């Protein structure tokens, strides 16, 4: 269904290095709906949280330091196949296996600043979007577009 | 002095023709370093208000209307001059008198559909700003470029 | 009324500088709708005939043979003002006048190699659209974004 | 040789969605030459022909119906390896396969509204001008590039 | 005559946020011919020289330490009225008083870090392409797109 | 370790066709940091001997011949990875075969004429580097974004 939703968040160094706009655009331009968009400081603790499943990875502490050592921008997307597209969007993990076109072939070099996240699953998808965002923050609203980004 | 504040609206034609990204990218890429955003759809008491001054003008009804059907994004820009600054960025009112360059140029032709709003005068700003964000929705930061922005 | 049209023209020399797409993007970037398009050469009478007014002027055997040198890429826009700002889009008729931000001002330098045409006035357009498109050429349709674009319709 | 050619449309939801201009820049950027272009309203009618091969497939009737349900961009580009190099641009058939850098993997979403078209073969491309353009509307010309482009040029 | 030049540089702030390739792009599109490229550090002496006309004024202290502070990228530019038209791509001197679509009007806020430098004037020109350019650091050299730019 | 470094070189038909900056822009854009910059037209010796390897081969002489027609920019990068990243940027060295987002897949047709080269190794590099340029010509400095683009 086109209405699966994701998680997008441009992480500190991604605000830092004024990557904001064009990850919107990326985004926007795709054909993807935005329906949720906040500026915000995570703390420590929601850090821990939101990479919950990385405890054990000897690179957790100062993953969960950096991304809330200053502001990111959380986003939620609306569109077909929206996860998986997102995350075809951002590029590898490592920046250093990402392809030009994508953002972290673009913009980034480095597997720990890698500029932006994304939900890596339907399930995991819809556990961030709960955790990040209130019900009063998702604006559900009907695209000028729809039609002609998608058949049915 | 460089904490100046000043209040962007992406109007809700704007977002419905995917000019977020690109709005943001142009204050991003001038240095100004974004405190606030969020999407929101306003009600009709929030345009009313928003649009208080033009309350006895014939085109107010359907402005309020119009404002409050469906998501802006709302964004507080930091920067030496940038209530000036962010109005220069914007362009003319009436987008048949604006320039190219400018947002409303680049991307409009009606005076009633022209994507943006921004704050006219300093003060005008300060109580934008407080109409729509919350103390706590600001975020204090600091640009790492901030000493490659300003001399002082 | 939206419903206005203006004749563009991507001159012999935008066309060899790869600025085609360039221009129309900024076209439909504005919110202009594109009702007409082809590509083609004008003949030399043709060319005289599209700059007639400009017949005693001393640059008009040159700019006549140019504008017949090879291919333009003739346009058909559509909407609120498109006449005037067609022209604001294209910027100042020598590029040293034009401003950063039009399609003179950000690509090209000398009077005679200014890269485009569009029409000065309605009824010069009118006549351009006429003189350069059949009847059965143009394509009316509606912009499905065209309540996003204009507060009336 | 680099006097193969291509058909490339802008299907109506590309016109529609504002990429023409977009789609022809990076056609241009690439080094192809532009030989022909117009934009014209397909009938339903050579919506079948154009896609004939496709008549017994599920999606044939909704493909046919919306490709003649406003206008495209049609364009025949030329230059070396134009066929397959232009499918490369466009990217794969379906968006979801597609990846960033492509017109599908920026710009669509759906495998119906794929936002363009481009021949599969050197035969076909040459079925799909003959269909598209009569012998008149094709401009033959030459880049003031060529030699930057071609080494054997 | 289009052999006429002009010396461009990215300033110290310039380099540092990664506009040297989006300045010398502007200056491509225009239709100018580069023939002289480098990536230098001015030491102060060479800064002292360069602005010795503004050496009463009270900024010139700070103005030739931020100068010869770090790399700049030096540039000639061969073109008809390149020396006005390099000035209108840049700017005016206070990125508050730049409009859009100039270097400084989209990328620049404080007079002091304005990211780039354009000749003033023919005679100014020439001084400074031989003050910062050897001449077989210049390439002289035929645009194979001269007749699609100049009519004569 | 982040001081790797790699030769990267705009070839003539590249400048002829007014990419130097788009191609800069890409480097910069990914994180990269210019150490040296120059523009210069090979000489015949030169272009014998950075292709030295193809020597044996049959467009050896057409090879070397174009690439000391006219100038070229030739540059040195520095980053962690930066002579695979850079190749990765320029795309495969037939056109044909590179994908669009690369630079020989957005801007080239022919393997003759494909705009760029870049170093095939780190010891490549290092030899290109000392080739190409003088010890004093190289800028040794620290980019204000070191610590956004490195974890380390
Ligand atoms: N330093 C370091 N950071 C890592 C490594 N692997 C992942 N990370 C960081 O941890 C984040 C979460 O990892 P993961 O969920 O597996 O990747 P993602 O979903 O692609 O971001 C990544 O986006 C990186 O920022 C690693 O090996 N080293
Ligand atoms: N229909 C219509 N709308 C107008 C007119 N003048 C202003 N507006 C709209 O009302 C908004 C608020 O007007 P104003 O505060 O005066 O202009 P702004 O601060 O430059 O946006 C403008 O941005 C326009 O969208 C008008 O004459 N007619
Ligand atoms: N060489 C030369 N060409 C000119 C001059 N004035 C105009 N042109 C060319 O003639 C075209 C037609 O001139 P005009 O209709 O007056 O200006 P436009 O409507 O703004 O294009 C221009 O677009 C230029 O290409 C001139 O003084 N010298
Ligand atoms: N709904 C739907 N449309 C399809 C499907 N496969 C192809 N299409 C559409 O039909 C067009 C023609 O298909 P085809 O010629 O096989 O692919 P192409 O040559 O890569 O465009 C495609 O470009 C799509 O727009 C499908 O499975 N479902
Ligand atoms: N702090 C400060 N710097 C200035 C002022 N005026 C000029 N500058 C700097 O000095 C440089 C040289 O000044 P000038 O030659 O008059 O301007 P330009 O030719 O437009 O750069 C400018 O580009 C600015 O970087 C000023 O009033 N205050
Ligand atoms: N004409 C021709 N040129 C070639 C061929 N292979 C390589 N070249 C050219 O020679 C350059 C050097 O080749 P090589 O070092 O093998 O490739 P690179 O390091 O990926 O650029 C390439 O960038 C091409 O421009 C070929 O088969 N034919
Ligand atoms: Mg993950
Ligand atoms: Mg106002
Ligand atoms: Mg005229
Ligand atoms: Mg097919
Ligand atoms: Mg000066
Ligand atoms: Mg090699």
């Amino acid at each position: 269904m086109p209405s699966e939703r994701t998680f997008i968040a441009v992480k500190p160094d991604g605000v830092q290095r004024n990557l904001v706009g064009e990850i919107i655009k990326r985004f926007e331009n795709k054909g993807y709906k935005l329906v949720g968009l906040k500026l915000l400081q995570p703390t420590e603790e929601q850090a821990k949280q939101h990479y919950i499943d990385l405890a054990s990875k000897p690179f957790y502490s100062g993953l969960v330091s950096y991304f809330s050592s200053g502001p990111i921008v959380g986003m939620v997307w609306e569109g077909l196949g929206v996860v998986k597209g997102g995350r075809v969007l951002l590029g590898a993990t490592n920046p250093a296996d990402s392809l030009p076109g994508t953002i972290r072939g673009d913009f980034a070099v480095d597997v720990g600043r890698n500029v932006c996240h994304g939900s890596d699953s339907v399930e995991s998808a819809k556990r961030e979007i709960a955790f990040w965002f209130k019900a009063e923050e998702l604006v559900s609203w009907t695209s000028h577009s729809v039609k002609q980004i998608y058949e049915r």
